[PDB]
RNA sequence: AUUAAGACAUUCGUGAGUGAUUUAUUUCCAUGAAGUGGCGU
C-alpha cells in the first residue's frame, strides 16, 4: 500500500496528483485567501504529497517486465541529483500553500513517470543540424544552427 | 375499309473495385529555499 507500487496494491500516481490532489474535505478551506493561507491546507497537502512520494518501484516489476517484453531490451539509465522532470507545463496550481505548482508527466492506465516517446525523439533530433524549420524567423540564426551542430554529429557517428 | 390491322424501346446489369487521416513537431523557456538577527550597553 505505501511502498512498493505493484499493480495489486496502489494508488494510481497520476491520479493521485491531478484528480485526487484537491478533493473536497471537511474543515478544509482553499476558496478563500485565508483558506489558501492557512495551517489546515498546508497540513491537507502535506499528507497528500507525502502520499505521493512513498511508493518505490521494484527491479522485477511486471509492469516494467511487461514493458520490456512488449518493447526489447531497454537502454538503462541512471538519474543524477538536480533531479528530473517531465511534463512541467501541464496545469496543477490553485494558489493554495504547500501545494505542487507545477505538472508531472504520468501514464494514465500504469500511474508510473514516464517520458513520452515524442519528448525522447525531440531531444535526440534537437542535437542534429537539420532539426530546426527554414523559416523566416528562424532564418537568421539557421546557418550557425547547422554548421554547429554538424560538426557535433559528426565526430559522434 | 382508307399502301390497312396487331406490336411498351424492351431483357439481362450492385457506383463498384484498390486506399491507415497519415507524415513532421521536446510541455518547453526565465527564475538563488532564500532574507534578517534581537536584548542583557
Amino acid at each position: 500500500m505505501p511502498k512498493n507500487y505493484t499493480l495489486q496494491n496502489a494508488s494510481n500516481l497520476g491520479w493521485l496528483f491531478y484528480k485526487d490532489y484537491y478533493r473536497q474535505e471537511p474543515n478544509v478551506d482553499f476558496i478563500s485567501t485565508q483558506g489558501k493561507e492557512s495551517d489546515t491546507t498546508a497540513d491537507f497537502f502535506r499528507k497528500t504529497n507525502q502520499r505521493i512520494t512513498a511508493y518505490q518501484l521494484n527491479s522485477e516489476s511486471p509492469l516494467v517486465a511487461a514493458f520490456n517484453n512488449h518493447f526489447g531490451t531497454p537502454l538503462q539509465l541512471k538519474t543524477i541529483y538536480p533531479g528530473l522532470i517531465t511534463g512541467s507545463g501541464l496545469p496543477h496550481q490553485t494558489g493554495s500553500k504547500g501545494e505542487f505548482k507545477l505538472g508531472f508527466q504520468f501514464d494514465y492506465t500504469t500511474g508510473l513517470p514516464y517520458i513520452p516517446g515524442s519528448s525522447i525523439k525531440g531531444t535526440l533530433r534537437s542535437m542534429f543540424p537539420f532539426s530546426l524549420k527554414d523559416k523566416g524567423s528562424t532564418k537568421r540564426i539557421l546557418p550557425e544552427y547547422r554548421k554547429e551542430r554538424m560538426e557535433y554529429i559528426r565526430d559522434l557517428i
